[PDB]
Protein backbone atom coordinates (compact mmCIF):
# COMPACT_ATOMS: atom_id res chain seq x y z
CA UNK A 1 0.00 0.00 0.00
CA UNK A 2 2.12 3.25 1.52
CA UNK A 3 3.92 5.98 -0.06
CA UNK A 4 7.08 5.78 0.71
CA UNK A 5 9.25 4.73 -2.49
CA UNK A 6 6.07 3.64 -3.86
CA UNK A 7 6.64 1.84 -7.63
CA UNK A 8 4.14 1.71 -10.32
CA UNK A 9 2.84 -2.08 -10.31
CA UNK A 10 2.85 -3.68 -13.28
CA UNK A 11 -0.56 -5.50 -14.63
CA UNK A 12 -0.61 -9.09 -13.41
CA UNK A 13 -0.24 -10.37 -17.33
CA UNK A 14 2.35 -9.01 -19.85
CA UNK A 15 1.33 -5.96 -22.02
CA UNK A 16 0.41 -8.20 -24.63
CA UNK A 17 -1.56 -10.39 -22.45
CA UNK A 18 -5.27 -8.85 -23.76
CA UNK A 19 -4.34 -9.06 -27.56
CA UNK A 20 -5.89 -8.76 -30.15
CA UNK A 21 -8.89 -7.69 -28.12
CA UNK A 22 -7.08 -4.71 -25.35
CA UNK A 23 -3.96 -3.89 -27.75
CA UNK A 24 -0.27 -4.14 -26.64
CA UNK A 25 -0.13 -0.41 -27.82
CA UNK A 26 -3.02 0.54 -25.28
CA UNK A 27 -1.30 -1.55 -22.52
CA UNK A 28 2.07 0.93 -23.05
CA UNK A 29 0.33 3.85 -23.24
CA UNK A 30 -2.49 3.59 -20.51
CA UNK A 31 -0.32 1.68 -18.05
CA UNK A 32 3.20 2.84 -18.82
CA UNK A 33 2.63 6.47 -19.89
CA UNK A 34 -1.07 7.42 -18.16
CA UNK A 35 -0.88 5.13 -14.75
CA UNK A 36 2.91 5.80 -14.70
CA UNK A 37 2.75 9.70 -14.65
CA UNK A 38 -0.14 9.48 -12.13
CA UNK A 39 1.87 7.64 -9.69
CA UNK A 40 5.53 9.57 -10.47
CA UNK A 41 3.20 13.10 -10.28
CA UNK A 42 1.95 11.82 -7.10
CA UNK A 43 4.65 11.02 -5.63
CA UNK A 44 5.88 14.40 -6.35
CA UNK A 45 2.39 15.29 -3.97
CA UNK A 46 3.62 13.57 -1.22
CA UNK A 47 4.32 16.11 3.46
CA UNK A 48 1.55 15.06 5.56
CA UNK A 49 0.95 12.66 3.18
CA UNK A 50 4.11 11.23 3.00
CA UNK A 51 3.83 7.73 4.12
CA UNK A 52 0.05 6.91 4.27
CA UNK A 53 -1.81 4.48 2.41
CA UNK A 54 -3.25 5.41 -1.04
CA UNK A 55 -7.04 4.87 -0.20
CA UNK A 56 -6.15 7.04 2.93
CA UNK A 57 -4.97 10.18 1.15
CA UNK A 58 -7.64 9.58 -1.64
CA UNK A 59 -10.41 9.40 1.00
CA UNK A 60 -9.10 12.80 3.15
CA UNK A 61 -8.23 14.47 -0.57
CA UNK A 62 -11.87 14.49 -1.70
CA UNK A 63 -12.65 16.72 1.26
CA UNK A 64 -16.43 16.31 0.25
CA UNK A 65 -16.36 16.64 -3.30
CA UNK A 66 -14.10 20.52 -2.95
CA UNK A 67 -11.01 18.07 -4.00
CA UNK A 68 -7.22 18.54 -2.58
CA UNK A 69 -4.26 18.88 -5.09
CA UNK A 70 -3.22 14.83 -4.64
CA UNK A 71 -6.47 13.51 -4.95
CA UNK A 72 -7.03 13.19 -8.70
CA UNK A 73 -3.02 11.93 -8.96
CA UNK A 74 -4.52 9.62 -5.79
CA UNK A 75 -7.50 8.50 -7.09
CA UNK A 76 -6.67 7.47 -10.49
CA UNK A 77 -3.25 5.18 -9.07
CA UNK A 78 -5.98 3.17 -7.48
CA UNK A 79 -8.70 3.02 -10.02
CA UNK A 80 -6.16 2.29 -12.77
CA UNK A 81 -4.26 -0.69 -10.64
CA UNK A 82 -7.92 -2.22 -9.80
CA UNK A 83 -8.66 -1.85 -13.80
CA UNK A 84 -5.49 -3.96 -14.23
CA UNK A 85 -6.82 -6.28 -11.81
CA UNK A 86 -9.97 -6.62 -13.18
CA UNK A 87 -9.00 -8.27 -15.84
CA UNK A 88 -7.18 -11.28 -17.57
CA UNK A 89 -6.33 -13.03 -20.82
CA UNK A 90 -9.31 -15.28 -21.94
CA UNK A 91 -11.53 -13.18 -19.69
CA UNK A 92 -15.20 -12.89 -20.11
CA UNK A 93 -18.13 -15.47 -19.72
CA UNK A 94 -20.38 -15.12 -17.01
CA UNK A 95 -19.53 -15.52 -12.91
CA UNK A 96 -19.90 -18.52 -10.73
CA UNK A 97 -21.06 -18.88 -7.30
CA UNK A 98 -22.08 -16.60 -4.77
CA UNK A 99 -21.15 -14.03 -6.73
CA UNK A 100 -23.90 -14.82 -9.92
CA UNK A 101 -26.40 -15.88 -7.22
CA UNK A 102 -25.91 -12.29 -5.58
CA UNK A 103 -25.86 -10.79 -9.23
CA UNK A 104 -28.87 -12.54 -9.53
CA UNK A 105 -30.88 -11.89 -6.47
CA UNK A 106 -30.10 -7.94 -6.99
CA UNK A 107 -30.66 -7.66 -10.64
CA UNK A 108 -32.75 -10.68 -11.76
CA UNK A 109 -30.01 -12.04 -14.03
CA UNK A 110 -26.65 -12.01 -15.03
CA UNK A 111 -28.16 -10.58 -18.33
CA UNK A 112 -30.19 -8.02 -16.90
CA UNK A 113 -26.94 -6.85 -14.81
CA UNK A 114 -24.68 -6.96 -17.73
CA UNK A 115 -27.27 -4.14 -19.48
CA UNK A 116 -27.18 -1.97 -16.45
CA UNK A 117 -23.24 -1.85 -16.25
CA UNK A 118 -23.21 -1.34 -20.12
CA UNK A 119 -25.80 1.56 -19.39
CA UNK A 120 -23.72 3.44 -17.08
CA UNK A 121 -20.30 2.51 -18.73
CA UNK A 122 -22.16 4.49 -21.96
CA UNK A 123 -23.64 7.12 -20.78
CA UNK A 124 -20.76 8.90 -18.30
CA UNK A 125 -20.57 11.93 -20.23
CA UNK A 126 -16.79 12.97 -20.25
CA UNK A 127 -13.96 11.10 -18.26
CA UNK A 128 -14.81 8.27 -15.82
CA UNK A 129 -15.63 5.12 -14.87
CA UNK A 130 -18.00 2.42 -14.25
CA UNK A 131 -18.65 0.54 -11.37
CA UNK A 132 -20.28 -2.97 -10.16
CA UNK A 133 -19.91 -2.55 -6.35
CA UNK A 134 -21.11 -3.59 -2.72
CA UNK A 135 -23.36 -1.30 -1.15
CA UNK A 136 -23.19 -2.50 2.52
CA UNK A 137 -23.32 0.42 5.68
CA UNK A 138 -21.64 -1.91 7.92
CA UNK A 139 -18.42 -0.90 5.69
CA UNK A 140 -18.48 2.96 7.01
CA UNK A 141 -32.59 0.75 5.65
CA UNK A 142 -32.34 -2.99 5.06
CA UNK A 143 -31.25 -2.62 1.05
CA UNK A 144 -28.14 -2.57 2.00
CA UNK A 145 -26.21 -5.08 1.95
CA UNK A 146 -26.47 -5.18 -2.03
CA UNK A 147 -24.72 -5.23 -5.41
CA UNK A 148 -24.92 -1.74 -6.75
CA UNK A 149 -23.60 0.00 -10.56
CA UNK A 150 -22.52 3.51 -10.62
CA UNK A 151 -20.98 5.59 -13.00
CA UNK A 152 -18.49 8.29 -11.88
CA UNK A 153 -17.20 11.27 -13.21
CA UNK A 154 -13.33 11.70 -13.42
CA UNK A 155 -10.87 10.45 -10.79
CA UNK A 156 -13.92 9.85 -8.32
CA UNK A 157 -14.47 6.02 -6.71
CA UNK A 158 -16.63 4.58 -4.59
CA UNK A 159 -13.72 4.42 -1.97
CA UNK A 160 -15.03 8.43 -1.58
CA UNK A 161 -18.60 7.33 -1.02
CA UNK A 162 -18.30 5.52 1.13
CA UNK A 163 -20.45 2.31 2.63
CA UNK A 164 -19.34 1.31 -0.73
CA UNK A 165 -17.00 -1.73 -1.68
CA UNK A 166 -15.35 -1.42 -5.35
CA UNK A 167 -15.75 -5.08 -7.05
CA UNK A 168 -15.12 -3.86 -10.79
CA UNK A 169 -14.29 -1.39 -12.79
CA UNK A 170 -14.21 -0.16 -16.83
CA UNK A 171 -12.13 3.13 -17.84
CA UNK A 172 -14.00 4.97 -19.82
CA UNK A 173 -12.11 7.77 -20.12
CA UNK A 174 -11.28 7.46 -23.99
CA UNK A 175 -7.08 6.86 -23.69
CA UNK A 176 -8.71 3.82 -22.29
CA UNK A 177 -10.09 2.89 -25.49
CA UNK A 178 -9.55 5.11 -28.24
CA UNK A 179 -6.53 3.22 -29.94
CA UNK A 180 -8.78 0.37 -30.63
CA UNK A 181 -11.81 1.53 -30.68
CA UNK A 182 -11.97 5.57 -31.82
CA UNK A 183 -15.09 6.46 -31.08
CA UNK A 184 -16.71 3.28 -30.53
CA UNK A 185 -17.36 3.08 -26.67
CA UNK A 186 -20.09 1.09 -26.65
CA UNK A 187 -18.55 -1.89 -28.71
CA UNK A 188 -15.36 -1.16 -26.45
CA UNK A 189 -17.27 -2.35 -23.32
CA UNK A 190 -19.20 -5.13 -24.94
CA UNK A 191 -15.38 -6.64 -25.54
CA UNK A 192 -14.37 -5.82 -22.24
CA UNK A 193 -17.38 -7.59 -20.50
CA UNK A 194 -17.25 -10.24 -23.56
CA UNK A 195 -13.68 -11.02 -23.28
CA UNK A 196 -11.39 -9.36 -20.54
CA UNK A 197 -13.11 -9.38 -16.91
CA UNK A 198 -12.08 -11.31 -14.49
CA UNK A 199 -15.03 -12.64 -12.70
CA UNK A 200 -12.20 -14.29 -10.48
CA UNK A 201 -10.91 -11.23 -9.49
CA UNK A 202 -14.27 -10.12 -8.38
CA UNK A 203 -15.31 -12.68 -6.62
CA UNK A 204 -12.54 -12.11 -4.59
CA UNK A 205 -13.54 -8.88 -3.92
CA UNK A 206 -17.09 -9.89 -3.10
CA UNK A 207 -15.42 -11.97 -0.53
CA UNK A 208 -13.56 -9.57 1.06
CA UNK A 209 -17.00 -7.05 0.98
CA UNK A 210 -18.68 -9.31 2.95
CA UNK A 211 -15.78 -10.27 5.59
CA UNK A 212 -15.60 -6.32 5.89
CA UNK A 213 -19.52 -5.79 6.40
CA UNK A 214 -20.29 -8.84 8.19
FE1 LIG B 1 -7.31 5.32 -17.63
Amino acid sequence: KVNAKFELKPPPYPLNGLEPVMSQQTLEFHWGKHHRTYVENLKKQVTELDGKSLEEIIVTAYNKGDILPAFNNAAQVWNHDFFWECMKPGGGGKPSGELLELIERDFGSFEKFLDEFKAAAATQFGSGWAWLAYKASKLDADEDNKLVVIKSPNAVNPLVWGGYYPLLTIDVWEHAYYLDFQNRRPDYISVFMDKLVSWDAVSSRLEQAKALSA
